[PDB]
């Protein structure tokens, strides 16, 4: 078994340093509780509700040499844990709504949000790296961001590629995700870690309710709607690796692709 | 607007005539409430928990010439409505776990369960007609059976083919489907009608909880755990045809299948 957790925090729009300080305080708390993998919210460094593409472009960092990835690499190296975090990615003249994965030995990789939500389409380019699974030694972690939860194909693709844990940075505004995550975890027999932010930001109100769901649709930990907090729980990677729902049904062996999407 | 419903009943194993009589009584009740489409449970005619393949092979009816299909055709013509019902299908020397679709003018077609569950693999051949959508004039109805709900690809495929309502005969034994169906309805923006059976049968307990869910994950009707009953609700198919979630996101236009696993 291994302990993993979400970091439910409240980013202050455009205040990178303050957001790094807050992430560090909470990640250190999770580390003390024994977490070996922690997940931060979507765009935890920049905040979300931009009024123009220019205000986010002016603060967004490059991956992996920019400040956000460098800062997270330091925490992972010094605390001895893995981190998945949402961050605004600057790449040349372009911006992506991204997530970085870092561990004790350095940068591991990144994911770019495939399904953009609402006004994100005004600022960010749609993701173009596909749904990737990363090796964090003791497990394989898939990453998807926020609205990607809405399309069952996002988690499905990560799980079929071997993800045992789906790390899910989010800034939720609709009411549905908390009810859907246990089903995403169940249908793929994986653990999901949805790290949502809280707070009001220029008219948008995030719902909090970060949660960790098990392969049996169990809500192992669920956060408040408005408070910053961590949620760390022990998970059983063998419950996610063994896809046998019962002795006659292995969920992945039972798939019949020739009848899907056509 | 159109009224649709489920028929939750308790099939008595191997007692075909008794089960037809019960189905007729409840369908007449649904018709009196104005239902134009009704759904019966999986294997409503034969029961479910067979002790041997021989036991089900000896009572299974052929589709469409056998007694179950002709009985349902007579009933649909008499009442002027459409019926989707689960039935054991004899086809030569083989058996399929199937569902028939009949209407006021006669036989419309059938679906054979693609994802067999547990001991069903001992008696039935895996379905081989794909996930089909049937036109019943006022609606396009997709059909899947019981355990098909576990694979998100089942409902997704039906919805991509135009299903506005997914008719879902079921004999549920796990506790999960009632929690998952509203998510299947939401993610595809369709209405779902899960017609479950009730009762204990040779030591196997079915969970009841037939339910109808809307494109916004609303539970419009949910049945008891153990009683025979009907549930008929008014639905607006325009809410299933419009896949817009907000002014900048249409669920199906936003899918990016090139990144999804195969």
């Amino acid at each position: 078994m291994v302990k993993v957790g979400y970091i439910q925090m409240e980013p202050k729009i455009l205040e990178l340093d303050k957001n790094y300080s807050k992430a560090e305080k909470l990640i250190k708390e999770a580390s003390k509780e024994g977490a070996k993998l922690v997940v931060l919210p979507e765009l935890f460094d920049t905040g979300y509700n931009f009024e123009s593409r220019e205000e986010v472009f002016d603060v967004a960092q490059q991956i992996p040499e920019g400040e956000t990835t460098t800062f997270l690499m330091e925490l992972a190296r010094e605390l001895g844990l893995y981190i998945v975090a949402g961050t605004a990615e600057k790449s040349g003249n372009y911006l992506y709504n991204s997530a970085v994965v870092v561990g004790p030995r350095g940068y591991i990789g990144k994911y770019r949000k495939i399904h953009l939500f609402y006004r994100e389409k005004v600022f960010f380019e749609p993701g173009d790296l596909g749904f990737k699974v990363f090796d964090i030694g003791f497990a394989k972690v898939g990453v998807m961001i926020c609205f990607d939860w809405f399309f069952p194909e996002s988690a499905r693709t990560l799980a079929l590629k071997g993800a045992e844990i789906i790390a899910h940075p989010a800034n939720l505004v609709m009411p549905y995700a908390p009810r859907a995550m246990p089903i995403r975890a169940l249908e793929n027999r994986v653990y999901t870690i949805t790290a949502d932010r809280v707070g009001e930001e220029r008219g948008l109100k995030f719902i909090g309710k970060s949660l960790i769901a098990s392969p049996k649709a169990e809500v192992l930990s669920i956060a408040s709607e408005t408070e910053e907090e961590i949620g760390v729980v022990e998970i059983d990677l063998n419950l996610a690796r063994n896809k046998r729902l019962n002795d006659m049904n292995d969920i992945f062996k039972d798939r019949r692709e020739e009848y899907y999407f056509r």
